[PDB]
């Protein structure tokens, strides 16, 4: 008979910018396409990037607690990966070099941790670069760049794969199974990119299983979706001159949002109107020289330049799980009279509020 | 068509233990799956009850047979257990509790067989608690019945599929069966390998894997002993495992002049270990031996030699025959010894120490 899913939740890491340890650039657009993907097969998807070591205790201790009798539970981390003693263990952001095991974390704990709960299904993917939980493990390695290879935005090799594959109706082992027959059958996978899966699946389980909603437990699993993509209205601001600025906010992960201003009015009696962001959190550690762009490519987005309206100044704000209170920041126009040559200043103090993954509660 | 170059299989089951409870499971999982393995075409070697060096010295010979494109599988049931993380079988001597060094670690199996250039390697865990293409099964339970695992297997191992597909539905059954034993199934497959995939020879590397199959099956010739007073005993011979065989003897003739005699089998070497109120039995079964019983002629005495491995030199031992000639009442004693050889597994030439 058929198989169904009280829920379906997923947590995505993908960690790219290492203080101390090469950058990487796949997790940005592999992380990006499995949520997607994940959202098609009903997933509650939370998608974080850049995490360090506290942050992805914390995330993965809280995805670990939505994970009640019948949900169907995936996490997968993209980034650096490490294997010490027959265990592995993700790095994350600010590891030391070396890697330190006390600094990272160990996988192994994880499946622990998930063999206890009674879940339908349990996926863990680690695409890393070197009474049953019915958990399917599924670790892939890849070498890291070679230091004198030449290097747009491409996937990694198992998303590349994956993705092909993952909207399947077919059990998850069978359908990882054929990812990894199709990544054997490429000539330039045979030496950098392997694939290993462990399953103690014991029932038909697959991602398209159909979920089975006025209940206390999902009610807490909606809840926690809704509060992590919840984005800050849009404002529209008015100021003495007559000058008038809309304030908008578009989300490109549950830790990335961006901010973009756009002139709704401006009276005739005056030519030039810039208005501009500034004094943003020091949390958050905005590089200015990066905010108030004519384009949302310049602030190092990408992939939500679809849903921004032309004609703007974007700001990408890229590390809102290290904001701790209300997001206040600055709204600056500097603007100039026809026939005078004299620039005139005015600001105002915005608040937004908690805005995507800030919404539950950093620390 | 995906083909193997050779098909090589070890099973190895542990029943009875110095310092843990007995099993009894692995004598009839490992008989049943040595004839299933026959069935696909794998040359298998199946021994019971083997110590730490015993079972070292026989994975590290399996792990020479692994040249490329040869499929391999290691069978292993008895008692394991997991510390670390890794996991460990244990060999009959294990002290209590139980140590890592004294047990082998399933890890540094799995990682000696990563550098094999193998078509396919199966490693299969029956624990009672150019890429190598391993796939590695390990069933956890916490009476001449098969135990949970090779009950959901043997229905399985036979069909023509992927083997990770064929261990993913074994998977399933349990998972649908109320007596259900758990299966965890690791795989590095990236090919569409089966155990049924055909064997596709003269070269050196072949004839070094037929000749230790042929050797470790090799059972001495049967033989018909004739004594001074005309009385006529046939021997024979049968294999039940590679390291356990059976002995039967059986009266030919017995001249007219002799009113009454009866024969038996004697002075084994001490390395064996044969308790003597158990040879020369009745039925094959008072032996322990019920596998195979089909193949054993019946009104004969038998004797179960079962742990071969430990045979240093030939095998030497003593058929007595005990008579009484027609009109008299005194009981004459003759005896014969005879040598056999180096048996099964002994053929291999088994030694002290590792390596
Ligand atoms: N530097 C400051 C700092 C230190 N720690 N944290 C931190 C604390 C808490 C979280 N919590 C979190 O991600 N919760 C998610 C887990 O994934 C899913 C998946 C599905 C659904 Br439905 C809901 C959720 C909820 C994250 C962080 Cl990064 C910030
Ligand atoms: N206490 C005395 C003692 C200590 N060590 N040993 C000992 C030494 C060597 C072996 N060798 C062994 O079993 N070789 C087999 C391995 O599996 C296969 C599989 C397929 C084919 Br085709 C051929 C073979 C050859 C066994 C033992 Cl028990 C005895």
């Amino acid at each position: 008979d058929q198989p169904l899913a009280k829920d379906k939740v997923a947590l995505l890491i993908g960690n790219m910018n290492y203080r101390e340890h090469p950058k990487l650039k796949a997790p940005l657009v592999d992380v990006y396409e499995l949520t997607n993907l994940l959202r098609q097969l009903d997933f509650k998807v939370v998608s974080l990037l850049d995490l360090t070591e506290y942050e992805m205790r914390n995330a993965v201790d809280e995805f670990l607690l939505l994970l009640d009798k019948g949900v169907y539970g995936l996490l997968y981390y993209a980034g650096h990966g490490y294997e010490n003693f027959g265990n592995s263990f993700m790095v994350p952001v600010d590891a030391p070099n070396p890697y330190r095991s006390e600094n990272c974390l160990c996988v192994q704990n994880i499946l622990k941790l998930m063999q206890e709960k009674e879940t339908g299904l349990n996926v863990f993917l680690l695409d890393m670069c070197r009474v049953t939980a019915n958990i399917v493990f599924g670790y892939a390695t890849c070498q890291g760049a070679e230091a004198f290879e030449i290097q747009g935005l491409a996937n990694g090799i198992f998303m590349k794969f994956l993705k092909d594959r993952l909207l399947e109706d077919k059990k998850i082992t069978v359908l990882l199974d054929e990812v990894a027959e199709d990544m054997g059958k490429c000539h330039l996978t045979k030496g950098k990119q392997a694939l290993e899966i462990r399953s103690s699946l014991s029932e038909k389980r697959a991602l398209t299983d159909p979920i089975q909603e006025y209940s206390a437990e999902s009610l807490v699993r909606n809840l926690q979706w809704a509060k992590a993509h919840e984005l800050p209205e849009s404002m529209c601001l008015k100021f003495d001159c007559g000058v008038q600025i809309q304030l908008g906010f578009a989300a490109e992960f549950s830790n990335v949002m961006i901010i973009y201003t756009s002139i709704v009015y401006k009276p005739p009696e005056i030519i030039m109107c810039d208005a501009y962001v500034t004094d943003f959190p020091l949390d958050l550690d905005i590089d200015p020289k990066d905010a108030n762009k004519g384009t949302p490519e310049e602030t190092g987005s990408y992939l939500v330049s679809k849903d921004l309206p032309k004609h703007c100044l974007y700001t990408r704000l890229s590390s809102l799980q290290k904001l701790k209170e209300h997001l206040v920041f600055t709204v600056c126009l500097s603007y100039q009279y026809s026939g005078l040559e004299d620039t005139v200043e005015d600001k105002q103090e915005v608040n937004v509020g908690k805005p995507l993954i800030a919404k539950l509660d950093m620390h």
